C-alpha cells in the first residue's frame, strides 16, 4: 500500500531540487574559468570556488550517507582538482542521495541518526535535512560574492521563476 | 471540541525563519565592532553594502509575508535607515508582525508583478533561500574585513520558537 507524498517532505524536497538546479548553473558558470582561477584561493568560506562545489557535494552526501547509517568513507579534494571531476563527482552521488531522501519520507521527522565524526552525538533527520539545505545556499552565496570579483555577472539564487 | 495535532510542514517551515532570525540577530550584532565607515562602504557582490544586505533582507521578507496577509505597504526607503540601531529597530518592528502572520492557520498576488499569483508555499521557499543567500555574501566581506564571519550552521543551535517570541 502506496500514500500520498506528506506536505512536509515535498517542502523539504524544493529545497533540494532548487539547490541542484542552481548548482548545475554554477557548474556552467565556471566553465569560463581557467583551472587556475577556478583554484585561485580568495578570502571567505573554504577560499576557492573549485573547494567550494566540492565541499557542498562532500557535506551533502557525508550526511545522507550518516542518514543510511553507512560507515564513513571521506573523498579527498586532492583527486577532485578540475571543474569536470568535481562535476562528475556530484552525479556520482546524485541517484543515491534521491534513493535515501525517498526512503526517509515519512512522518517521524525526529529519526535519531548518529554522527560517524562526533562520538556520542546524535542528530534528528529533520536536524539535518534543514543543516544540508542552508549549508548549500550559505556556500553559494559565497561564490556570488567572488563572480562580482572577477567581474562576471553571477549565477541567480532567485527561488521563484524555475 | 476536536483532537488538534502538530503540523508538520508548518513546524518544519517555521525552524528555517527561526535559524534566519537567530543568525541575522548575530551579525546586528557582528557589526557593532564596525566603523560607520566600514558598515556602508562599497563593496563588489549582492547589495554591496553590509547594512543595506541587512536592510535589503528585512524589506523583502516583510513585503512577501505583508503579500501573503494580503496587505500592501509604500516603499520603506534605506535613506530613512542609515544607520545599525535604525536597520535593527526595523527588524524588530516587522519581525512582530511577520510572527502574527506565520501564527495564523489562498493564492497570493503581489502588488509588483501582474498576472501571476503564488502559492504561500512557494512564497515561503523565496524567503528563506533569499535571505540565507545574502546572509552567505556578509560570511566574504567578514574574511575581507579579517574578521570572524558568524556562524551559518543549522546544527547545533538551540532554536527559539516562533510562540516564544
Ligand atoms: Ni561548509
Ligand atoms: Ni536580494
Amino acid at each position: 500500500h502506496h500514500h500520498h507524498e506528506n506536505l512536509y517532505f515535498q517542502g523539504m524536497m524544493k529545497f533540494f531540487e532548487y539547490n541542484w538546479q542552481v548548482r548545475d548553473q554554477w557548474f556552467t558558470w565556471c566553465h569560463q574559468l581557467t583551472t587556475e582561477e577556478l583554484l585561485k584561493n580568495r578570502l571567505g568560506g573554504v577560499e576557492n570556488i573549485l573547494y567550494t562545489l566540492f565541499h557542498i557535494i562532500d557535506v551533502e552526501y557525508s550526511w545522507i550517507r550518516a542518514i543510511q547509517g553507512k560507515e564513513d568513507i571521506a573523498v579527498q579534494f586532492a583527486d577532485y582538482q578540475t571543474l569536470n571531476k568535481v562535476k562528475s563527482l556530484s552525479n556520482t552521488f546524485r541517484t543515491e542521495i534521491i534513493d535515501v531522501l525517498q526512503t526517509h519520507s515519512d512522518q517521524i521527522k525526529d529519526e535519531l541518526v548518529s554522527v560517524p565524526w562526533e562520538t556520542g552525538v546524535l542528530y534528528t533527520r529533520d536536524e539535518i535535512l534543514h543543516h544540508i539545505i542552508a549549508h548549500e545556499i550559505h556556500h553559494i552565496g559565497q561564490l556570488s560574492v567572488w563572480a562580482r570579483e572577477l567581474k562576471l555577472s553571477p549565477v541567480s539564487a532567485s527561488f521563484i521563476g524555475r
